């Protein structure tokens, strides 16, 4: 089909012009191939795309390779940004994710308290509530875009939940502005700490949603093993994460020359750490492009990070997924994908548009 034609297409070109932040191998969902190439030929792999802002770059493909770049910050600096494309200036709001260690490390601090596990237990039933109900709304025997109507609610009512958000003259002043700048965004230290939450889980946990539902279509065993035994529900929530790769990956910024995949990373070079290309090494992960939810060592993956960068986030986001398929298995005992999904047009987010789903009974 597509999948064969990319694969001979990407076997046969000169390895030299393989650019994988190209959005269109994305969108496709052709770029495994050529993401597999180079795990292979060019581990470390220097490519130039046709994009100014972009330029040329390395792609560090492999999982060990990838942890090297991570949990090394002296060397690979998360400014000037964490994207490909060099920062213009739309959006000049403090964003710690794009902040090296001293500076990084106390702004992190500040954000720490609203995803502590305490504050998790306060939240869990109240998700839990609030999930039951989007889902007790949806329509039942007719064809709905899945992103639309499930991934983004369930998304928003998290993030409103977590922030104690309207769903009080000062309450709500506060939403007002957060609105106010999260609109901007899509066209000041602690506010933009606080905007770095809502966007670092927004289209991660929708697409994660939308990535659930697609893979148990694509793997109906895995759904029966699913079904048949729910205790499995925070492991099917980890390997989609892993199987997903919301954030496909994140760049930086070598501070001097430095030896990878025996190759020398020069002074002021971009390195993108393709965490969708580490998450199927065949040399760390068993049976890798395989939707494996009892597979052992469920956890190990690259799509949270490693590092003083690792997403701060990642334990509300896997609550927030168990939350939710415990709410979606009792419910439904079918969620039938009708059509092929339309994915997003980036390189950087991993994510669907649309999903066309019908959901045939309730209960
Ligand atoms: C499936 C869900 C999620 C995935 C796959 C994900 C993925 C990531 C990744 C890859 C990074 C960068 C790691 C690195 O550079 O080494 C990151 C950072 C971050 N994520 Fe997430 N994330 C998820 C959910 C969330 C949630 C729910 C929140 C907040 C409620 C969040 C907030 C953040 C923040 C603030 C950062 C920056 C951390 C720092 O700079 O120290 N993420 N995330």
């Amino acid at each position: 089909d597509l999948q064969r034609a990319a694969r001979d297409a990407a076997y046969s070109m000169p390895i030299e012009e393989i650019n994988p932040a190209d959005p269109e191998l994305f969108r496709t969902d052709t770029m495994w191939p050529y993401f597999e190439r180079l795990r292979k030929e060019d581990p470390v792999h220097w490519g130039v795309s046709p994009h100014e802002d972009v330029g040329g770059y390395w792609s560090v493909t492999k999982y060990n390779d990838i942890m090297a770049v991570d949990t090394n910050h002296e060397v690979f600096s998360s400014e000037p940004t964490i994207v490909l494309p060099d920062p213009a200036d739309d959006f000049t709001l403090p964003m710690f994710i794009a902040m090296d260690p001293p500076k990084h490390d106390v702004q992190r601090k500040t954000v720490q308290p609203i995803v502590a596990p305490n504050h998790l237990a306060y939240l869990e039933p109240i998700i839990r509530e609030r999930a039951g109900k989007i889902l007790d709304d949806l329509p039942i025997g007719e064809e709905i875009n899945w992103v639309d109507k499930v991934s983004i609610e369930l998304t928003t009512m998290t993030l409103a939940t977590l922030f104690d958000f309207p769903w009080n003259l000062r309450r709500q002043t506060l939403f007002e502005c957060v609105d106010y700048f999260m609109r901007l965004w899509n066209e000041m230290e602690y506010l933009g700490n606080l905007i770095l939450l809502i966007v670092g889980g927004n289209d991660t946990t929708r697409n994660t949603i939308s990535g659930s539902v697609l893979a148990l279509h694509q793997n109906p065993d895995q759904d029966r093993k699913l079904r048949e035994n729910p205790g499995l529900i925070p492991a099917m929530v980890s390997e989609t994460i892993r199987w997903q790769t919301p954030l496909a990956y994140m760049r930086r910024r070598a501070k001097r020359d430095f030896e990878l995949g025996g190759k020398t990373i020069r002074e002021g070079d971009k390195v993108a750490m393709w965490y969708v290309s580490g998450n199927r090494d065949e040399e760390v992960i068993d049976r890798p492009n395989d939707y494996w939810i009892e597979r052992p060592r469920v956890r190990q993956h690259l799509s949270f990070g490693f590092g003083v960068h690792r997403c701060v986030g990642n334990r509300l986001a896997e609550l927030q997924l168990k939350i939710i398929w415990e709410e979606i298995l009792a419910r439904f005992p079918r969620l039938e994908v009708v059509g092929p999904p339309r994915r997003v047009y980036s390189s950087f987010v991993k994510g669907y548009e649309e999903l066309p789903v019908v959901i045939p009974t309730r209960n």
